[PDB]
């Protein structure tokens, strides 16, 4: 009991390090859409790129807003695009805009809330780890479902409990 | 305790394996958003220079290239190679490892185990690659990662393992 408590916590931590990695990689990604195209081009290749790794339905999900908590992407929320989010609160009473704006002015950090996988769905519990990308002026958020780590970790468990 | 660490680091190797073939996705699907709009070659050269800043950031991941062909497009490694023919390029442990990569592809994708620097001149290590046929760019992408790296970043989790005993 102790020692599958204490497993899983430390996957949760390595996956908290997985997604500040991830994030920055996806940054040095949509940078060369930043170099190469007019800004409101590169905007739209940057969020189409994320509405395909939302898509995959696999280790991760973007969100991003502007450093004034205007929410650009966040298909889940898709009413909220366009519109402020600084009010915005998750079912558990998170301000996760907020959050994400706090730990982007701290150099990075993490949010922790419920939501939905989609649009409609059972919330459940999830982080995400944001960023100020200085090139796109956008705070960018990869996020992760606790759900999902332990589908991905499952097999570790059961050899662990065998 | 012995039984116990051994699956325990084979699960995290397996878990690695399918995060890479993740990670390669998701890294394809950002590059076609300029093979959509650019030419071939200026498209690749975004590519290629994109794949360098994952490499310089010596975290989870370093990235090998090559065509369907097997002409090396990139491998900051051995740079030598790049521009030539790696089918007769051999790892120190004797394993044809853009032979490898060409054959994963082929099946859809797939894993080459052999032992590499992770940087031109460095003391050789075990890794292993995904590599995948990306018909957008036609190229074979590989993701690659170190066990050394794999433990280091599990190496909390296993501290936290030997305490409880």
């Amino acid at each position: 009991a102790q020692l599958m408590e204490h497993l899983e916590t430390g996957q949760y931590k390595k996956r908290e390090k997985t997604l500040a990695y991830m994030t920055k990689i996806l940054e040095q990604g949509i940078h060369e859409y930043y170099k190469s195209f007019d800004n409101d081009t590169a905007r739209k290749m940057a969020l189409d790129y994320f509405k395909r790794i939302n898509d995959d339905k696999g280790m991760i999900y973007m969100v991003v807003v502007d450093k004034n908590g205007v929410v650009l992407f966040d298909p889940v929320n898709p009413k909220t695009v366009g519109q402020s989010g600084l009010d915005a609160q998750s079912v558990d009473g998170v301000y996760y805009v907020r959050g994400y704006l706090e730990a982007a002015k701290k150099g990075g950090g993490y949010t922790y809330y419920k939501m939905p996988k989609y649009d409609g769905g059972v919330p459940e519990k999830k982080f995400a780890y944001s960023h100020y990308d200085e090139v796109s002026q956008m705070v960018i958020a990869a996020t992760s479902y606790y759900t999902d780590i332990n589908t991905e970790n499952k097999a570790i468990k059961e050899g662990v409990n065998k």
